[PDB]
């Protein structure tokens, strides 16, 4: 049961791809590191989610090609893959509950596609702070306050923009009072109004 | 085995979650619908991968929310869910395929939305078309076919821009002779060049 300070990297581009994970406490984020330097995300992890997959395809003869951060602390477990597929075999229901695992991972990676899918980028942004919502969400007063310390600069990376767009985005928000920003925490008021238009 | 002529519907999204499918030869496409009729992408499958995951969170206690169709014709294989279950707890190492088959799915996404980060809509075009060589595509003298009839549209539906602008950027990368094009099927010469970038 391992920890991880946030912003540590839990494995890198070029590792070798020999473990499977599974997240406990914490978000952790996936990204595409260009050779420039520049991160785009692929996948902003909630708690209990199976990740490392790609060991389950070619496993330990293949190499990560994505970039695995704790983006807030994180607890995990982790194990080789020989010793996965074993467990799978003494246990031929963690096996069934593995599969639900990545059917999970499947449905919210097509979530993140309806989301990138959108033309305009305030749209784009609120249907991303949805997910978020959704995931990392806690109820109250004002409605749900995503729990994470998001920086202009990480919704960029997640939304296919940049942070000076999203600084203009998340402003045209806060005017039209449809977000609250307290320290670098997201409270979206009236999400369920928000979720129409799709 | 069934089959499926092109543009027949596999499933719609508010239809019960009750079979898991295996696609054996074909492209199917899954998409959003929306109010109105317009569709958006969230994949173009390639043979033998297993789809309609849903059903095996929830068998058909819940509803299919994408839109499932055979986007080339297709032949494809499907059992209810408790047909699947017992097939693997019954097959151990089945079961290690399907994990793996999952674990497929979930990559090919993420590479779609890779595709989708880019902010320059010719870099969507060009990087979806890549993965379509990877997919669907078969060597030539002139580089990889993607073996697909591709209109404008259904582009369009996939990299989340207009048909206008789909149209003019085909005629950019075929001006460059990038690509060509010919009865919807999309030659793509030198690939690995432009894989780089
Ligand atoms: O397994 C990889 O190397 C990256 C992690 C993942 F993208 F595959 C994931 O499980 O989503
Ligand atoms: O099962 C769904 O409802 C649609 C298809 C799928 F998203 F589930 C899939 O397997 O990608």
């Amino acid at each position: 049961v391992e920890t991880f300070e946030r912003n540590k990297t839990i494995f890198f581009p070029g590792d070798p791809a020999e473990r499977v994970y599974f997240l406990l406490k914490g978000a952790v984020k996936l990204s595409r590191v260009y050779e420039a330097g520049e991160e785009i995300t692929v996948a902003l992890l909630r708690e209990n989610s199976v990740f490392g997959v790609l060991s389950l395809l070619t496993g330990n003869k293949s190499d990560r090609f994505y970039h695995a951060v704790a983006f807030t602390p994180v607890e995990l477990l982790s194990a080789p893959i020989e010793q996965v597929e074993q467990a799978l075999k003494e246990n031929p229901e963690l096996s069934m509950l593995m599969l639900r695992g990545l059917s999970s991972r499947i449905l919210q990676t097509e979530m993140m596609i309806e989301t990138l899918a959108h033309r305009d980028m305030g749209s784009r942004l609120v249907s991303f702070l949805l997910i978020l919502c959704r995931d990392f969400g806690v109820p109250c007063a004002d409605g749900i306050t995503i729990d994470l310390k998001l920086s202009h600069q990480a919704i960029a990376e997640a939304i296919g923009s940049t942070r000076v767009t999203v600084t203009r985005l998340l402003g045209d928000l806060r005017e039209k009072k449809m977000i609250s920003i307290h320290k670098k925490k997201i409270t979206v008021h009236k999400p369920v109004t928000l979720s129409r238009q799709f």
